[PDB]
């Protein structure tokens, strides 16, 4: 319960990430890219880790499943199911280390 996804917010994610997303932008409104997303980079809302990177014609949810560390958002339908399967196929998709001192 933030309000990061009014005043404009809502429309300033709803931009574009090369010149225009020719990618599947009503699935993005669901993986929380794409108006709900945040700015360009689209960081996402609930999520403590969204990012994009865009591979070859992926899912925005693959990408949105592998580097949040948390998405209590998405953490409903897809946190109970896509990473229950995601996870599955991800067996380095918990913390590693990284400059752990
Ligand atoms: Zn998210």
């Amino acid at each position: 319960g933030s309000h990061m996804q009014t005043h404009a917010a809502r429309m300033r994610t709803f931009m574009y990430w090369p010149s225009s997303v020719p990618v599947q932008p009503e699935q993005l409104a669901s993986a929380g890219f794409y108006y709900v997303g945040r700015n360009d980079d689209v960081k996402c809302f609930c999520c403590d880790g969204g990012l994009r990177c865009w591979e070859s014609g992926d899912d925005p949810w693959v990408e949105h499943a592998k580097w949040f560390p948390r998405c209590e958002f998405l953490i409903r339908m897809k946190g109970q199911e896509f990473v229950d399967e995601i996870q599955g196929r991800y067996p380095h998709l918990l913390e590693q280390l990284l400059s752990t001192s």
